[PDB]
């Protein structure tokens, strides 16, 4: 951190104290984060940011340069050729991806399936010029459980039909019971500190994402409180998935929010489930048919 433009031996102490510890949380930091660490004035504040900003290449970029950065994501399959389709690959990081059906629909079982999938190195596409096999390794994830339906038996499962080993997944699956909408944004927020811990998080689950929202808020006159509160804990997520190129996935049960990929399942016949992808940023609208069975997610 030293090397920043003014940082010295104690300014460092309290930037990593704050949970500045490396350069682009300080590159895209406002000038306000910083000063309120108290000792790091706004002049400092606004040269180390400068810098940082230099030092990470934060620029203008053009030309061949633009496909390099939208090289550095990579996707996950979700185990459906449909919707690994529809998806133009697969789930993508650096965005969040959302999956809001009726009850039932199979929210929750993407959901699990995933957790399951990053633990299978051949379920992560991307290109390794951008993307070296260092940054995939001992990929962990966070599960942040809104109604109490993580069930650790239909990971097991999944994964022993996948051919790996569940035991494995769920050393590798951080999860977090949330009762109410603080402690679903707060955990969320957390998420940074297991990272620094030198955990590799790349998959990031919100099942659900607008459950103790609505519940909390069914007031439908103090609406704005509810949506501010709402957008902001989007805004975590997101900065969340760009900062650590990792895949963020929520869930939002339908009979308004940020998401950039939007996903409206339902159920068919039996197995039979129906994924409609409505809203996405380079993607058309198109619907991926695909089922759950004791293996999961699969055709
Ligand atoms: N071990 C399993 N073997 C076969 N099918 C299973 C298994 N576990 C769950 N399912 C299927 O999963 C369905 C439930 O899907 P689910 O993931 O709970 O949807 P959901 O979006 O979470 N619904 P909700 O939480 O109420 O909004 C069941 O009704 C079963 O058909
Ligand atoms: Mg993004
Ligand atoms: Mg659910």
């Amino acid at each position: 951190l030293t090397d920043l433009p003014g940082v010295g031996p104690s300014t460092a102490e309290k930037l990593v104290e704050a949970g500045y510890i490396d350069f682009m949380k300080i590159a895209t930091a406002t000038v306000g984060e910083l000063t309120d660490i108290e000792g790091i004035s706004e002049k400092a504040a606004a040269k180390m940011i400068m810098g940082a900003r230099d030092l990470c290449d934060l620029g203008f970029k053009s030309g061949i340069d633009l496909l390099k950065q939208r090289s550095t994501v990579w996707k996950l399959s979700t185990s459906s050729s449909e919707l690994d389709s529809v998806l133009g690959g697969g789930l993508e990081s650096q965005s969040v991806t959302e999956f809001a059906g009726v009850f039932g629909s199979g929210k929750t079982q993407i959901m699990h399936q995933s957790c399951v999938n990053l633990q299978n190195p051949e379920f992560l596409f991307y290109d390794e010029e951008a993307v070296s096999k260092g940054e995939v390794a001992q990929p962990k994830a966070v599960y942040i459980d809104t109604d109490g339906t993580f069930r650790p038996e239909r990971i097991m499962q999944m994964a022993e039909h996948a051919g790996i080993d569940g035991q494995t997944v769920l050393d590798n699956t951080f999860v977090a019971r949330a009762y109410n909408s603080d402690m679903q944004m707060l955990f969320a927020e957390k998420i940074e500190d297991l990272i620094q811990e030198g955990n590799n998080i790349k998959l990031v689950v919100i099942d659900s994402l607008t459950s103790t929202f609505r519940n909390e808020y069914t007031g439908r006159g103090k609406l704005a409180e509810r949506q501010q509160k709402l957008g902001r804990h989007m805004a975590t997520l997101n900065k969340l998935a760009d900062l650590f190129n990792c895949v963020v996935l929520v869930t939002n049960q339908v009979s308004g929010h940020a998401a950039t990929f939007r996903f409206f399942v339902r159920k068919g016949k039996g197995d039979k489930r129906v994924a409609k992808l409505y809203d996405s940023p380079h993607l058309p609208d198109a619907e991926a048919i695909f089922r759950i069975t004791e293996k999961g997610i699969q055709d």
